[PDB]
């Protein structure tokens, strides 16, 4: 279980990672769809989907540092 | 059940299945196509429209072959 | 992920487009069970299931559009995937 | 779990299924049309309660052969 | 789906519960009779096939009610 | 697990599914049969209250010979 | 019927209260008897005593289980 | 893996071995244990007797169950 | 069941979290340190018992305070 | 079908040529758990962590595109 406090505490701390992240997931999600896209076309174009790739390892990685920000916050807050 | 029924299914399948997998596989190809059209920042609205038209199509050619199949089976008495 | 104002355009969107294709999606699930009353016959007829698989694709057809400008609706409003 | 137990479960069973394949698809079928009936933009209760008495009957029908093979099997002596 | 449209369904289906509570407690005793009868020792077939005939007709009696509610529902244009 | 344990445990638990059959198969029709009493529309005691001590006897019988095989289990060294 | 369910409630709350402490009781003897049954060496004579602690037990609770079976069907709910 | 599945048998196997009677006390001291919660006056004495019992048992299975993930990772199994 | 009673094991159960809080983190944090171990790339035996140590201490402390409220509970006589 | 060979053969060599990366890309997440849920953050330790997780991904996706163009290649499904 977890305290009103607590809750409402890592309530914020989720809702700013969200806030402050939306973009970002949109725009993976959106990635991920064109890579699927072109591994299943017809005559696969293996330049574009490494540069797909590519854009996908940028993104992920700026999302990643986001979670662990996000991770550090709740641990600081004394969540668990 | 039957033997004799039991080889006309797979034979109907596998003629199906064999006559339709470049369809499918350009059927999810363009889905998606059209969830990243739909999932991008400033989404193009005549973009999503032009795929969403040639899904339409490709899904009909399928559900015509699927309907052979159906038709198949209840004329194999299966 | 959602918010509380983005819940809300969501439900709109969805009741909108409920409520629109209503009828038509009702028409469908009829021909459906039809069409399958029709494929489960004691003795098949092959003209009827094709025109009943036609009288399917159509109204298919038009309920398909119907969730295009749902989903361009969805987008257009900034609302996730 | 006998021997001459088991025989008489599957013939018990066998002739079952195969005495109620086309009553089974018949009612199947009905079942379905029932349904495209009541889903009919307009409603039309003399076709929707004509085919609703098609799958009475072919339910009695049904169960008849039911009894009879819950029956045999208690007849057998089997669970 | 709709608000007014669960409200009505609801309503249907109650009515249909309430006419129905002495058909379906009674074809459930003689559900349970039926097995009664055929886990006995010596099985009864005619006293078997007795309470299969009673069972048929609570069940018909059943199936016009459910009819009546399915139309019903229709008619409501309830899905 | 182990193999020789297999083979005890496979014939105790034999042993105990044929001396029983009959009870098992008794008690079976008598909760069936109770509940078909409880179930109608007007209730009898008496009998309600005559199957229930039938049933509280044949469950006695039964549960002396599980217990009996949980020994045998016991006995022989398995989990 | 409004009626109908404040009678069970009493019926089956009556029934609680009746059997709070055999059925607390039984529970106990099961434990007690898996505990025996898996002693490091089986006791059958202990084992044998905890069986027939239960069978009483079991008893008792089942009369009481008719006594509310038998309210319910009286007072005509299913 | 193939040649590492079989490895990997052959290391539970040994656990399993060598902790069966362990295993099998725990079970039973933690029958009485409950059979103990349950009783109609809980003794406080005896439920601690038992739970350090259980302890002990504990210690020694977990002291079992290092040995194996240690035999497995040095067996460099995933 | 009832509502008295619910009560006094809610509050018998909240007790036993709020004052294992710290205890139960630790125990969590030691698990994954010693599941890190393990899924090293060449494994430390000295490191991965100093910490399956770690872990039977903690599992020790946590094991009474679960003996006190199950005693809790069963002389509330819930 | 006729070509689940070549699935196998690319599947296997994935594996093969990542089950090093995959096991410490595993230890590192553990470890990296360890920490978040030790009473009090070490957020320099966690961050260096948050690195050694971060290469090790990036290495692995690198491989498993290589897997998914190679079935696109193969022409399976």
């Amino acid at each position: 279980p977890l305290t009103t406090e607590q809750q409402a505490t890592a309530q914020k701390i989720y809702d700013d990672y969200y806030t402050q992240t939306s973009a970002l997931r949109q725009q993976l999600i959106s990635k991920r769809y064109e890579y699927n896209a072109l591994l299943t076309a017809s005559s696969p174009d293996t330049a574009k989907i490494n540069a797909v790739a590519k854009e996908m390892e940028s993104l992920g990685q700026k999302l990643d540092e986001q979670r662990v920000k996000r991770d550090v916050a709740m641990a600081q807050a004394g969540i668990p």
